[PDB]
């Protein structure tokens, strides 16, 4: 049995998602007989009552934002149940490196690269993984019409949970979308919109897990509400895909994981067009672990229960560090 | 005037180079009237006496041995406007220290966490070079089989650590039998090892200061295959010519490519990009350095001087670019 500190919370716009991931991981690791310290990185160690309260606090319909978030802003292994910001972009990983601490997920370079959607997409192309055309703001509206056209997606280069993201259907929607994305980070991506199906591939310990599909119905994007509200969307693992397409999504996800030098586990997101082509959006080094999240379902479809998933992640981190 | 803490020394194999860079920066910023604190990151804050002692230490012909290397906000540092990072290699240059400073809310010089980590990873940097339209020699990462090496790289080839500086750990391999000993050597100096095609020809370098290229420099190697630790840091060991005696279109192309590299890796403040110019006139980008040497024999200060920028002014400008970024 291990002594695990589960770090969660943080000060990114994914703080509420992180609280929920942390609460599931804490409960699972305790159920497997480990000693677990619950650490909200915004405040410190929690006692049993505060910790029972956080296990009951479900993600809300909008992310923490504006003034509310501004106000907030012997262990064998640190389980990083953070998402976004310094917890995911390599900053915390470097700090733990410097202190000689073992932790879960990817190292500091890998985490920084995966968080920079632009850089990651250059690396996807270098690894033979197809990805949609993109520009970084500022781009003249002339350059946008010339290279991407509409519809397109505007998104922060380094968010999660669909924070700051808009579909832009015409020139008049473009500036407001860029302004919105710029409230959530310093770089902003404009990316060709890929119509089609929403697919995702988890990786654990350099093996692909069963592909999952998110059934969006009429929605163009998979948004914060549908990601985290129980029952909001049907998510199917293994996805109802032709075997060759599912195999190709798994092959591509492992190529991405290796190209970015990731460790432990990851989750890669794709859009699948009606012509059968997969377009890689991004990869996540600290994917969500909430009760609605995608990676636990991929693991369960592989025959890996949630406590075992958490334990295996811990051991992979110890082995790496 | 600024209050600057110059961080130097460290624990990488480039420690002696960093002591010399830090001594240069300290004296230059003092000439310009700033208040300068000298911090050896391996020990702590230095006094006037040990400044003279430690800082006068000269780079030797060989780097420190493994055994010797294995051997902020506090008091005086209150009110520091910027940390001038006079470190080279290791955690000082690979993004680790930059992330620590980010977490503490401190301003510092050079590039940020991601940019520094990428530029240090020679492999990743070269993938980005190609993505930006910057030519770079073919490479494999160890292990590579005899067939892979023979088919894709050929001999001679270069073996080097993926993340060193100062030509530490690097060998020219002339035949298959030399390959394993070179990989083992490079693996004493980091975790990944690159096998890169050898580019015969001339040795060229381009400094960048805040999104402008500086005059190109050439290092005249004589018969030597590579520019090594001894010849980098012993005064007058090689001639270094700024501006280089190159056809102007070749020098202009080297500057264009260096700026593309600097922008592609999201660097800030300054950098120095190294190229080999092959015998057919084509430039091959080796790497970019986010914390290039600043010693009295170093390349970046000479490129700045050729641009009309004295060393104290260069150091001040770097401080202000770091403060602006942070
Ligand atoms: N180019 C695109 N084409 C179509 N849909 C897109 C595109 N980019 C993003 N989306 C939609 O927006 C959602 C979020 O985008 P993306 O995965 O890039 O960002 P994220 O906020 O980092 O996601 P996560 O919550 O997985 O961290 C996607 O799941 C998809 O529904
Ligand atoms: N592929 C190559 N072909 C020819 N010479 C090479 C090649 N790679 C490296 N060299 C030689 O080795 C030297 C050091 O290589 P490189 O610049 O890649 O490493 P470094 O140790 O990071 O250097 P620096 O001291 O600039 O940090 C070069 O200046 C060059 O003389
Ligand atoms: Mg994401
Ligand atoms: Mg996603
Ligand atoms: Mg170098
Ligand atoms: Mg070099």
């Amino acid at each position: 049995k291990l002594k695990v500190a589960v770090l969660f919370g943080g000060s990114s716009e994914e703080r509420d998602v992180s609280i929920a991931s942390g609460a599931q991981v804490i409960q699972a690791l305790r159920s497997a007989g480990h000693q677990v310290l619950a650490v909200d990185t915004a405040s410190g160690l929690l006692g049993a009552e505060e910790e029972r309260r956080l296990l009951a606090s479900k993600v809300k319909e909008v992310p923490p934002d504006s003034d509310s978030l501004a106000i907030i802003r012997g262990v064998d292994v640190f389980f990083l149940a953070l998402h976004g910001g310094t917890g995911e972009d390599g900053t915390l990983q470097a700090l733990l490196d410097a202190g000689g601490f073992a932790y879960t997920g990817s190292g500091h370079l890998a985490s920084a690269m995966a968080m920079d959607k632009d850089v990651a997409k250059r690396l996807f192309l270098a690894a033979g993984v197809e990805t949609a055309s993109w520009l970084m703001a500022p781009a003249s509206e002339e350059e946008v019409r010339e290279q991407l056209g509409f519809p397109l997606v505007v998104k922060p280069n380094s968010q999660g949970s669909t924070v700051g993201l808009s579909i832009v259907h015409s020139q008049a929607e473009l500036q407001p979308a860029i302004e919105l994305a710029g409230r959530y980070g310093d770089e902003v991506m404009l990316e060709r919109f890929v119509a089609g199906r929403e697919v995702t591939v988890g990786v654990l310990d350099d093996q692909a897990l069963p592909v999952g599909e998110i059934l969006l119905g009429g929605q163009e994007v998979f948004d914060y509400e549908h990601k985290y509200q129980a029952g909001a969307v049907r998510e199917v693992f293994p996805a109802d895909l032709p075997p060759a397409i599912a195999a190709e999504a798994q092959r591509l996800a492992l190529k991405v994981h290796r190209a970015l030098k990731l460790s432990g586990y990851s989750r890669t997101d794709f859009r699948l067009d009606e012509q059968g082509r997969l377009w890689c959006l991004e990869v996540n080094t600290l994917p969500g672990m909430t009760a609605t999240s995608l990676l636990p379902q991929a693991a369960a479809a592989a025959g890996i229960g949630f406590a075992e998933l958490c334990e295996r992640i811990c051991r992979l981190g110890i082995e790496r560090c």
